[PDB]
C-alpha cells in the first residue's frame, strides 16, 4: 500500500505513535516518507547482508526475522514479512521498541539526516487528525 501524507498521520495516531518517546507525530511521518516514500511495501539490502522492511524501514540484523541475516536477532519476534503488510500494526509496535532502545530516532538515520531540526509539523498540516 502507498499511503497518503494525512492517511498516514491518521494511522500513526490511530496506533499511539504521536508523541511517543516525546516524539511528535510529524517526526514519524518526515521519517516514513523518506525511508519508504509511504509504501509499505519498500525494501532496501544492505551491505552486511541485512535488509530494511517496511514504510518505516526497519533493519533485520536486530528486529526482525527473515532467515537470511547471519547472527541477527529478532527482538520485536515477528517475521520481517509482517511489516510489508497494508495495515502497518506491526511496524508501529516494532518501531515503539526501537524508539525506546536509548538513541531515539537517531535510529533512522533518514530521520537524523532528513528531519532531525527541520519544521516537522509541516507534515501533518493540513491534515484532520
Ligand atoms: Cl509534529
Ligand atoms: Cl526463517
Ligand atoms: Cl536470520
Ligand atoms: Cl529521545
Ligand atoms: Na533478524
Amino acid at each position: 500500500k502507498v499511503f497518503g501524507r494525512c492517511e498516514l498521520a491518521a494511522a500513526m495516531k490511530r496506533h499511539g505513535l504521536d508523541n511517543y518517546r516525546g516524539y511528535s507525530l510529524g517526526n514519524w511521518v518526515c521519517a516514513a516518507k523518506f525511508e519508504s516514500n509511504f509504501n509499505t511495501q519498500a525494501t532496501n539490502r544492505n551491505t552486511d547482508g541485512s535488509t530494511d522492511y517496511g514504510i518505516l524501514q526497519i533493519n533485520s540484523r536486530w528486529w526482525c526475522n527473515d532467515g537470511r541475516t547471519p547472527g541477527s536477532r529478532n527482538l520485536c519476534n515477528i517475521p520481517c514479512s509482517a511489516l510489508l503488510s497494508s495495515d502497518i500494526t506491526a511496524s508501529v509496535n516494532c518501531a515503539k521498541k526501537i524508539v525506546s532502545d536509548g538513541n531515539g530516532m537517531n535510529a533512522w538515520v533518514a530521520w537524523r539526516n532528513r528531519c532531525k531540526g527541520t519544521d516537522v509539523q509541516a507534515w501533518i498540516r493540513g491534515c484532520r487528525l
